[PDB]
């Protein structure tokens, strides 16, 4: 039947309609594949979701007729996450082999034969799915490329598809300090020659020669991205954890979103914004119905749980008006929903707690007739066999790591090894930086004051540093529990903000437009700045650019990437982007420093000492591509000496705050992490949300910080830190105590999240030791 | 061991120390009682909590040693909620017998003999506990009273079994979530009223069960469910209360841990109901207190109506955020029904994957410890270990139950209705400062619409809530106002989350901000402070109740005097207006029916009604339930709109007030008129709980409509960015008289309902 569009004949859908032809191409379903896990904390660790390794689990095939069941995975100690191929005669999954090798991606046919190992990766791998690019019809396809030059066929490749999966390295911590950080990877199954078929060059990334496969990382988020799936328009639907800093009451949120299979254009779908339903509930295992086009997902009571109730929001219009509750009146737990083109669904359901496979009933808003339920197994992840129609494959302008593809001749190129760049780079542009749907408020993701065109002088670009602490004696979690951070603090910072550094600064045009070139394949976010160089509004999220890629946005959280059409805007920055035919991008790279006038106003942007094979492929000087020399503000190395020199003299235990004591660690509740000055400055204030700030300090807002208010001796923002600020008796002007560099160093420190240890891993600077 | 205080000897505790004496009197634990439930949605309906009737369940006795189990409940169709007596040789529970009779309260010896039915009620009964009042020691107490101007003499004696506090719901009622149950706490005389007669000198007033030789009295009048009562160290009742009132708590509501006296004289919050606290909308149930470190331990469910979930704890001595802990506390499963022992051990009902069992708790590993007993075919919960319980101190009661007070002078019981001649039970309350609050200036109804000082608050509006009762199923529909502000909690009666209400009356406020008044007793109520225009500046969202003859004091308006702070020392004018006369119970003025204003509509004074009827020196007013005034949109507002508004307001000139009382179909539901739908319409970028375009429920002063009717800026909260148009402006202040305008004001402050008359009536409404 036709769904999205009309067909050539009444009763039949056009070939451009995915959900319409998945109807017809499906075919009868006699058989189903599903995962059986032992019932144990460690047998079914859904509480650790996305990081899920149901040790001792098997993937099994059950036919709905004779009702036989066969175990395909018997060679594996652990097996889970079944995903069927297009024809339905084979599937891919995640497993731990009895011979070892860790938890990796595997694939085998439906009969149990043809076992092949996809991933040798060091880390954990799960959630494989088939996204076929350049492969529609079954067969072989041609590899063509260019050498004055021509386009020649160099021979062929079997066209099967690509594998999109979630994976995480080891010795890594997320923003919740869990010992995993997941992300999305695209995998060439032919050894990189499918990418070479599409792009004209083999996939760049981590290579697995012995397995004849290649992997590339399409999502750089510092927290876990997981459960990838297919959108009707041919993109990747998945779940993303945004924990960044104090965002969303400090507990962050798990959103359903989509991204291109090369990770070129990630955008939110539902759950990440204020006003939206579900709060801190976890959203996982999201799939889309064919008939009514609804995104159906598991809504877990707890953020990290993989089981819960069933929620739905229309894919066409993902808003609160289309939200609905599919379950919850039987008090049972649901997981792993699987919509069918027949407008049926297979759900894993535990009424009183024994999980089994059941047909879903939409009329009863609950689980229907039983398929297969073993009392000795949690039966979940149903994956029925049938012919799946194939989503559209979008053109990729990246060959993967360090590799871009020209927009002119479409020729793959390596920015590092060949062109001589220190690191792969890309661009981004905002048409209006003063344009927002956010009001003026105390919270860092809001405006600290009204800003018009010309009010925003420049922008700060910050790169998130992953938290890696191999030595457990040099790192402790919850050392700042008495401070603003709470349980999300650590030996590194007294706030919820983890270690990060400055990518660099970029000026803003008078109309509020800005554009810049910067590092790629790295997590980053940005802050709009006033004439004093302080952040008015902070973007709390993790953005990433693929090599040579660039990204546009209408405004600052204006909704252009969420719920609203692009506003038509003619911007100055557009003419600063690429004007030269011999260049990839003519847009300026992020500047390292700032220059101010005598009054402390913003004079402009200043170059650093990192300037750079290299080729002539850009007009502007190359700055900030060296990861080694990237600058950050560390409290011990930078701020503390300033405090000792210009402050601690008049500030002791008798004159709060107490800045004395130097770098000597102060024991709090049996934990010695930071010094006296840090503990003093990060101290909470009664009646104030610590997610906003403390007495003297507001993380990621300098303009809202009482300390900065006093250092500039003025009221900087529309949010007052407290009722009485400037004493009417015995007041002392603090504005002349510091130079501009020191004061703005403090400003930068606060805007960075006011950390303590900003240098990843154990270093020589004072800190937690046992 | 000494806990709260030092004892007579080192290592031993004073008898005044409840925790310590509980430690010393406990003894070794051998046998335990617990509930086994069938595993089904119908067999274990913990999603319907507080309303829980695990049909098919049984109560069993298990030996921790010989490991042999026995079913004591075999004669019952369903049994649950076991609670052991002080000696531990008998226990009380809830359930329905095979002979029928419904779900009731029973008690039985733990050997399985001596069954007795403590309750025969129309409704459902749950979670009985023993509260020993007048009985510390085993034996017979003597009954003594005054001879009606004679001496005090002894009449008879009574076996002292104490009393029984339980939670129960009537038949055919709806809560504020439109669930078909409303739970409240009841005290029960085990001896048939003569325990109360021993304490008071008159038998317990309330519903009598002469066949069971028992009597019950309702101690909590909250419109939503109060459930799972327990014992505090200081001798009060600890339980969970549902505060759903109106649009409060983001239109959701909260389940709070709170305490009250066994007669319900002094309800106060412990933890969970206030902004800035932890757990949000999480359900809080089955709370108990640890003996050693004195910590309240409760089940925190992710869903408000769920009875299973995690385990959290807060200090009893200091119930604040700083003392909040999450006991369990990670992987992988669910917890329910914790039971802290005096020896600091604990029994929890734990499900690792899917099925609950009895487990010792491990505080070091923050999870379930060694296994006690689990059947795979049963869900094993509600552990009730057998040991000796130390009796908490019993507090003096000044009420004999319904209509009955007890004087503070001679201490003799008196009936306010049958004898003294009052139409209804009446208590008093006093606030020393109505301008004193911990709340900031904000758009939400529980906050201040504007800054107010002494003298700025002229009077107060006292509002009685009406239980939602709809016998006819054809004339009532839930979710009729889904397109309006109410959302899912709306109905045929209201387009808001506010259910049906009425005005108890107005009371003036002294220049120092103090106020005192006499009003109805044993009815749910709350109040609003009013400015010189008679509009609510701040609304108290909760259900207060007064027992007969009982006064209730508070320092301020949500100031912390009843929550987190000490009473503020205040010398108030209202204090002298309370009781000055020898011949009177209370000399405080009753709530006035109306308010009278000046020419422009500013507050002049309070005006008596026609409901005015020698134990008080003031006119008795507002004690007649049938005469209680409310504001109905159809009867009161809509006519005014038709006469003075609908004229030039049509589809072309929004809002559209035309069409009269004719119903409008929205999403296939015909509930309200055109004017109601128009005025209750939501606004983009505005929290529906705050209000809509023209109407903010329970704030008139924040409403755009009222802003235009007075043609002025009323509050510090702007309804929208552009209020008054620049061109084409027309002044609306002269269109209405003060009566009509303030009628609209009253309508909005009441929650802006549609049907304010409970049950099916003759006025237009939903019909199918
Ligand atoms: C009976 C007392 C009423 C009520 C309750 C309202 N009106 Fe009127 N109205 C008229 C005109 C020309 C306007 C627009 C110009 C202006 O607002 O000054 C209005 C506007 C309103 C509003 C505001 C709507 C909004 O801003 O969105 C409201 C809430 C309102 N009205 C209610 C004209 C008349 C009129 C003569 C033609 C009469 C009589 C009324 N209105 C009566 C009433
Ligand atoms: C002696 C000349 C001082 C030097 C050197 C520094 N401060 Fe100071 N500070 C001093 C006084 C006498 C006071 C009293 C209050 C006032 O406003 O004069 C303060 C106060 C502060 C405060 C405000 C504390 C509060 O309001 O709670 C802050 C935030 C502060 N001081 C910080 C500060 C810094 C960063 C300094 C180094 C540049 C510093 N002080 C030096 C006296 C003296
Ligand atoms: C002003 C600062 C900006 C600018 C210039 C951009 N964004 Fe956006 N962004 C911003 C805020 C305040 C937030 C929410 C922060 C919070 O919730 O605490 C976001 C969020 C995002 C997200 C996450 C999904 C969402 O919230 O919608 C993405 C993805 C995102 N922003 C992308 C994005 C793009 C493509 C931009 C063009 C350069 C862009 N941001 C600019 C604020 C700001
Ligand atoms: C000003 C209006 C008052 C006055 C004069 C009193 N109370 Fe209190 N009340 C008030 C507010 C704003 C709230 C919270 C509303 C919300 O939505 O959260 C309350 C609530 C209560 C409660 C519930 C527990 C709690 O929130 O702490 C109780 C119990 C309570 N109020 C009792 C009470 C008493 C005994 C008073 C003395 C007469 C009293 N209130 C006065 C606002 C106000
Ligand atoms: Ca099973
Ligand atoms: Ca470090
Ligand atoms: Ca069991
Ligand atoms: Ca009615
Ligand atoms: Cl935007
Ligand atoms: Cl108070
Ligand atoms: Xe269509
Ligand atoms: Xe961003
Ligand atoms: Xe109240
Ligand atoms: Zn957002
Ligand atoms: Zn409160």
């Amino acid at each position: 039947e036709p769904v999205m569009t009309g067909g050539p004949v009444q009763g039949k859908a056009l070939w451009t309609d995915y959900s319409g032809m998945s109807k017809e191409v499906q075919g009868p379903v006699s058989q189903i594949l599903f995962t059986q896990s032992p019932r144990t904390a460690k047998g079914d660790p859904y509480q650790n979701y996305p990081h899920y390794i149901p040790e001792g689990s098997r993937i099994v095939l059950f036919d709905l007729n004779t009702k036989e069941l066969k175990v395909l995975t018997n060679d594996f100690a652990t097996a889970f996450d079944p995903c069927t191929y297009w024809d339905g005669k084979k599937f891919a999954f995640a497993g731990v082999h009895k011979k070892g090798g860790g938890c990796q991606i595997w694939e085998m046919n439906i009969d149990g034969s043809g076992l092949r190992q996809m991933t040798d990766l060091k880390g954990t791998c799960r959630s494989p799915i088939y996204y076929a690019a350049g492969s529609i019809e079954e067969g072989e396809g041609r590899i063509i490329w260019r050498d004055e030059g021509d386009w020649k066929e160099h021979g062929m490749v079997e066209k099967t598809g690509m594998i999109i999966f979630s994976g995480s390295p080891e010795g890594v911590m997320d923003e919740f300090h869990n010992p995993y950080a997941y992300n999305l990877y695209r995998l060439d199954t032919q050894g990189g020659k499918i990418i070479q078929r599409i792009t004209g060059h083999v996939l760049s990334g981590i290579e697995f020669p012995h397995l004849n496969t290649t992997i590339d990382q399409i999502t750089y988020n510092l927290s876990s991205n997981f459960d990838p799936w297919l959108t009707p328009d041919g993109n990747i639907l998945f779940s993303s954890v945004q924990a960044n800093g104090s965002r969303a009451g400090g507990e962050g949120r798990v959103m359903i979103c989509v991204d291109n299979w090369d990770g070129a254009y990630p955008r939110p779908i539902y759950g990440n914004c204020d006003g939206e339903i579900g709060g801190t509930s976890g959203r996982s295992q999201a799939k889309i119905t064919f008939g009514d086009r609804k995104i159906v997902y598991v809504e877990s009571p707890y953020m990290n749980w993989g089981v819960g109730q069933l929620a739905a929001v229309s894919w066409d219009a993902p808003f609160n008006k289309t939200y609905e509750k599919l379950t919850g009146k039987d008090g049972g737990l649901y997981r792993s929903p699987y919509p069918l083109p027949d407008d049926r669904m297979l759900v894993s359901y535990a009424e009183r707690g024994d999980f089994g496979i059941y047909w879903f009933n939409f009329s009863k808003c609950a689980a229907g007739d039983k398929v297969y339920d073993d009392p000795n197994w949690n039966d979940h992840q149903p994956a029925p066999v049938y012919v799946k129609y194939k989503p559209r494959w979008i053109n990729t302008f990246t060959a993967g790591k360090n590799f871009g593809v020209t927009v002119v001749t479409y020729q793959p190129f390596d920015q590092v090894k060949v062109e001589g760049y220190p690191h792969s780079w890309g661009t981004w542009i905002c048409f209006d930086t003063t344009l927002s749907d956010q009001p003026v408020g105390p919270y860092p993701h809001q405006k600290a004051k009204n800003v018009s065109h010309g009010d925003i002088k420049a922008v700060r670009i910050i790169q998130g540093y992953q938290c890696v602490e191999p030595d457990s004696t040099r790192f402790r979690v919850g050392a700042g529990a008495h401070l603003l951070g709470g349980e999300r603090s650590s030996s590194n910072s007294g706030t919820a903000f983890q270690q990060r550094g400055i990518i660099g600064y970029q000026y803003v045009e008078s109309d509020g437009s800005t554009v810049t070139s910067q590092l790629s394949d790295v997590p980053y976010y940005m802050q709009i700045l006033d004439d004093k160089g302080m952040s008015v509004q902070t973007a709390l999220t993790w953005a990433y650019l693929r090599p040579y890629h660039g990204r546009i946005c209408s405004g600052c959280h204006y909704g252009s990437y969420r719920g609203r059409a692009f506003k038509n805007i003619h911007a100055k920055a557009l003419y600063n982007w690429w004007y030269d035919d011999r260049s990839h991008y003519d847009s300026p790279f992020a500047f390292r420093y700032l220059k101010f006038d005598n009054d402390g106003n913003y004079k402009g942007v200043k170059h650093g000492e990192d300037v750079v094979g290299p080729s002539g492929t850009t007009s502007q000087p190359v700055e900030g591509l060296t990861l080694d020399k990237q600058r950050t503000v560390d409290f011990r190395r930078d701020i503390q000496p300033i405090l000792d020199a210009k402050c601690a003299m008049c500030h002791d235990s008798n004159n709060p705050p107490n800045l004395g004591g130097g770098l000597e660690l102060v024991s709090v509740d049996g934990i010695a992490a930071y010094s006296r000055a840090y503990n003093s400055l990060l101290e909470p204030q009664r009646g104030k949300d610590p997610n906003i700030g403390g007495k003297y300090v507001n993380p990621s807002a300098a303009i809202n910080s009482l300390l900065v208010w006093r250092l500039y001796e003025a009221e900087l923002s529309a949010n007052a830190p407290r009722e009485k600020i400037f004493p009417i008796e015995g007041r002392l002007l603090h504005n002349k105590f510091l130079t501009q560099d020191e004061r703005y160093a403090i400003v930068e420190w606060i805007d960075l999240g006011a950390q303590w240890d900003n240098i990843p891993g154990p270093d020589f600077y004072p800190g937690y030791l046992v």
